[PDB]
């Protein structure tokens, strides 16, 4: 029985969120989490596929579109993520 999708809230720190996004070339996967960052502390990991931002599906979007969805939410973001194998 596979692990379920989950919601992770991250607040931007002085040095940003501390996660990055890269296509695996479908949806964006969380990558390059900075040690000691809000991303790490909130429970993101580097096989998380981002499927929604702030309740909005990002499944049809490219890198620029996912980035924009996140940036326009100000200084926090609410991600729905699920495991990529
Ligand atoms: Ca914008
Ligand atoms: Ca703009
Ligand atoms: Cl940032
Ligand atoms: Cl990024
Ligand atoms: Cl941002
Ligand atoms: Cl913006
Ligand atoms: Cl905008
Ligand atoms: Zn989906
Ligand atoms: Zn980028
Ligand atoms: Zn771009
Ligand atoms: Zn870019």
């Amino acid at each position: 029985s596979p692990h379920q999708p989950r919601v992770v809230v991250i607040k931007k720190g002085s040095n940003g969120y501390g996660f990055y996004l890269r296509a695996g070339q479908k949806g964006q996967i969380i990558k390059d989490i900075e040690p000691g960052s809000p991303a790490e502390a909130a429970g993101l990991k580097n096989n998380d596929l981002v499927v929604a931002v702030n309740g909005k599906s990002v499944e049809a979007l490219d890198h620029d579109g996912v980035v924009e969805m996140i940036r326009k939410g100000g200084d926090q973001t609410t991600l729905l993520v699920l495991d990529k194998e």
